[PDB]
């Protein structure tokens, strides 16, 4: 099957943090994570982005190999 | 506003080629482009992917700068 584009750094962060985020409803948990992404340190941001970049490089290689 | 994730190489190709693709309906034009992406040369594939990678690097920088 066609390789799948990996999740962005911003979406990895929102998803990974959602389950423990709190409080009151899924809407409210999402709202707070989106705030938390905004207030990450530069070095934490940098780490999320580097991990996503690595996954994107793998995806690029897979597209080029894909039959 | 929040930086927008750039379009993937595969989606750039499908979109850019759609208008002149032919023939008979939008569905059929899409179906044919998707076929054409599959049969690109390695070097043409490589070029699309490098252009998308450049846009993704710019997006990474913009996220890291974004206030
Ligand atoms: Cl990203
Ligand atoms: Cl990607
Ligand atoms: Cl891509
Ligand atoms: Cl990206
Ligand atoms: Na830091
Ligand atoms: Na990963
Ligand atoms: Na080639
Ligand atoms: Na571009």
């Amino acid at each position: 099957g066609k390789p799948k584009r990996p999740r962005s750094a911003y979406n990895v962060y929102v998803a990974e943090r959602f389950q423990e985020a709190k409080g009151d409803s899924p809407q409210e948990k999402l709202k707070t994570v989106k705030e938390n992404w905004k207030n990450l340190s530069d070095s934490e941001k940098e780490l999320y982005i580097q991990h996503a970049k690595e996954d994107e490089t793998r995806y690029h290689n897979e597209m080029k190999s894909w039959a």
